[PDB]
């Protein structure tokens, strides 16, 4: 129930109320105010500046750097889940930071002569891979065919460390996994945040009208010239008038936009970003969509083929995807690592030890299979120990909209040095 | 303090607790829950969720559509500001939804025979534009330089609807403002919100190692080739393995990195997204920065060059920058309207009529000159009468970064459908 610094001087900022003004208002003590920017107060500066106590609330926890939870703890979360009347799945928790959103370890208990009945799907895409050892079925439609009902493979070969195929779970899409076969199996489903979240949580709170006026606008081909569009009505601009503002030929922006990634088509939406004010490569195509798992799934031969020298470390790549930048997937075999966002650590293999350099100075866990970790981002840290541990990634600090933005800012080091102190 | 269905839904779905897991957990009635999804309470699905209130409480305000304010409430506001020992400016503030940062109107009351004391500056990048009828004098540094001191004109001629000089406030560098003359002088300054503010909040809880070392990653010329190693060392990948993995000569890669607007670059960019899974377009370069005011400088003249017809409109742009794609100004001549996100009026001329058509129905509002209104995104309105009007834009949802993970993803429409009932 802390207050957070730079959320109150950026209301006081807004406001523009003086430190002394602020305490005035706010009805408290000066040095306690000049301290904050440095419970009975928090409820008084939140009415004194017209926002809600969360608009000034401090993170719920500060300065986390690894958070990592024991096999024994992780076994000790197993939870039943009951569906169709029988026991379905096992569920496991692996290492988060309290509150947050923990990847999941599951046992596939649905026998092979039963079809799994589905689940209704979800909002975050996430990368599953099988840990094995027994093959299982992965269904994605109601109707069993070779769309929605795929063997995923597990690891019976040699380099178990790459323990079996990988894909992604498309977002919404119901899904489920049955045993294929007698031989048991365990899943790991990493979920990355969902990076369309903000936007609908707020769609939701819009009048119906504005709504059904958003999902026109998205409806359709969302091609360059339909946001293109967008953008000029939202500067009161024509095609028009905005390509003679462009100093371009109204033959030549056509052009552009039937060709975004031609650098005949690029050099036009810049030229046309510059003077109308607006970033072009939002502009620019993005690999359509498919709607299946086929074009992210990544087989055991895949992942071998992938592998490669990292550091001191063999890496080989799980299932990705070009729409998904902030979601990653990685087998990691161990005999240092800093990474722009949150990594989820869970070791498949011997007896590891994860280090880290955090507030303390150096410190380290051992971490034996279904042990796992949680490193912040930009947390620098390594693995000892012969074995093999599973990385995988998210978060949307810093995602890959975060680097648009990051692209497009001044001096950003010095920016966020200036919000921090 | 109601409850979000959507926020529910997802923490519900994020621990797996099925309606009645929850219900029995959280220890209250399942109609109830099933109410909620579709106080003394919200407190116990939190604590039975593992997370904070907060992260399951609705929006302060639900289906705004229109928010306006009268020309007498908006000189009502009059607030006096004393700086350098003197009455120094005149606040005022525009429509805005309460709890929002509104819009903000300025009496520049200090005189031209002394240099306007510097504010501490502010992270959100503003627009600013003299409404007349006196010339004013713009400072952004502490020498006065041709680079930090410039007058911003005012229309003393004819299309008085342009009523003068604006240009973009460069986000944190300090700024103030005095006559040029004897003649008085109104400024409006718009803000649009700050897309970094997101990282910022969060990176200002990191551990200060983690901080030092995300400063460090974003220091010196964050280029093409830089930012591709942040991804690749996140997929566990050097340029050497990359480069095989998307089957493409190490030659090439280095040429790409040195040319990402060139076709040959961006299509080796975007073969490497691709097969790493990653969006090439954030590799793509920006126009570098600038960190003076000389590049969004519009005078009345560029104003008055831009004019063009716009619907039933006429209208000029006002100041803008390619890296501020959310953040727009125009002048707007009266005598329908619906952008992607958030708009913001205010008259300068004339007794204009607001219609939009809402929750109740059509609706509508008469404002006169300092009379303002605010607009939700993809809200259907338009303006009746003869008269003028200023145009001002920012809002989050839906700005440049949404419509990148937008093209990024398979029928938003659908997506935000689903998300919404």
């Amino acid at each position: 129930m802390r207050i957070d610094p730079f959320k109150l001087a950026h209301w006081m900022n807004a406001r523009k109320y003086t430190a002394a003004q602020t305490a005035d208002l706010a009805g408290l003590p000066l040095d306690d105010l000049r301290r904050l920017l440095g419970p009975a107060a928090a409820t008084a500066l939140a009415e004194a500046l017209s926002v809600e106590p969360s608009q000034l609330a401090a993170d719920a926890h500060r300065n986390l750097t690894v958070v990592h939870k024991s096999a024994e703890e992780m076994h000790a979360s197993r939870r039943p889940i009951q569906r169709d009347g029988i026991h379905f799945y096992n569920f496991y928790t692996l290492a988060a930071p309290e509150g947050r959103v923990a990847p999941v370890v599951l046992d596939i208990l649905c026998p092979s002569d039963r079809l799994p009945a589905l689940n209704n799907g979800h909002l975050e895409p996430a990368i599953t891979v099988n840990l094995g050892p027994g093959d299982i079925n992965g269904r994605w439609g109601e109707e069993i065919t070779p769309q929605t009902w795929r063997v995923l493979h597990a690891n019976h070969g040699g380099d178990r460390w790459i323990t079996g195929d990988s894909y992604v779970e498309p977002s919404y899409c119901p899904h489920s996994y049955s045993l294929a076969g007698d031989a048991p199996a365990r899943i790991v489903s990493y979920t990355a945040q969902s990076n369309i979240s903000p936007l609908m949580t707020e769609a939701n709170n819009w009048s119906t009208g504005a709504f059904e006026e958003a999902l026109k606008a998205l409806s359709g081909k969302v091609s360059a010239g339909s946001v293109l569009d967008l953008f000029l009505a939202r500067r009161a601009h024509t095609r028009t008038s905005a390509a003679e503002a462009a100093g371009v030929p109204p033959a030549d922006l056509e052009a552009a936009l039937r060709s975004p990634a031609s650098e005949t088509g690029l050099t036009v939406l810049r030229t046309l970003g510059r003077a109308l004010g607006f970033d072009y490569r939002v502009l620019l195509p993005a690999d359509d969509q498919h709607d299946g798992v086929g074009k992210t799934w990544t087989t055991i031969e895949d992942s071998r083929r992938s592998r490669r020298t990292f550091g001191t470390y063999e890496a080989a790549s799980m299932a990705s995807a070009a729409h998904l930048p902030d979601l990653v997937g990685s087998f990691l075999r161990v005999d240092d690592l800093i990474d722009h966002a949150e990594n989820h650590y869970v070791v498949t293999e011997g007896r590891l030890t994860l280090e880290w350099d955090g507030p303390d100075g150096p410190a380290s866990v051992e971490l034996e299979p279904d042990g796992s970790a949680w490193t912040g981002p930009f947390v620098r840290h390594r693995w000892h120990g012969t074995g093999t541990v599973l990385k995988f990634g998210s978060g949307a600090h810093l995602g890959y909209q975060d680097w648009l933005e990051l692209t497009n800012t001044f001096e950003p080091a010095a920016t966020l040095r200036r919000g921090r102190r």
